[PDB]
């Protein structure tokens, strides 16, 4: 059990569409941000920035987890417009801050996905990477061994 801090993007913000959502998929991402301090809390603040344009539900680092959006709304992260990526899936971001431990962040993320699958009846097969929707190289550090990553969710 990892601690999940809720810090919802305010209603009204540009990056919070508010469109109703019934998640059927779960999209895994990698911030691709190696800067020091670029953790979960950092992304929560970043997302509440009035000029931010993207948005997702969870951000994971080696220490804890932040929720930016309710699970009944969508976010912009799968880069596939109104496709199921953005409109029917829970977006999760795994931090890569050089001052943290990616392996530990991944273990925390695997726990979150497992719990998320049980609460919204989402099969392991519907746990896909960002690359599944837009074809972009994301999660970069996870793609190479993607099958092994899912095998560890349990
Ligand atoms: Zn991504």
């Amino acid at each position: 059990m990892v601690n999940i801090i809720q810090k919802f993007i305010p209603v009204g913000a540009n990056n919070r569409p508010g469109y109703a959502m019934k998640p059927k998929y779960i999209t895994v991402h990698n911030t691709a941000n190696t800067a020091v301090g670029a953790d979960a809390a950092a992304h929560a603040r970043y997302l509440k920035n009035p000029d931010t344009t993207t948005s997702w539900h969870f951000t994971v680092d080696d220490k804890e987890i932040y929720q930016h959006l309710p699970l009944n709304e969508n976010g912009w992260h799968a880069g596939d417009g109104n496709g199921s990526g953005n409109r029917a899936s829970i977006g999760i971001e795994i931090c890569e801050n050089a001052d943290g431990d990616f392996a530990k962040a991944t273990a925390n993320a695997q726990w979150l996905i497992k719990t998320l699958m049980a609460e919204h009846n989402i099969s392991l097969a519907n746990v896909v990477p960002h690359k599944y929707w837009s074809g972009k190289e994301c999660p970069r550090k996870l793609l190479d061994k993607w099958d092994s990553f899912k095998a560890g969710i349990g």
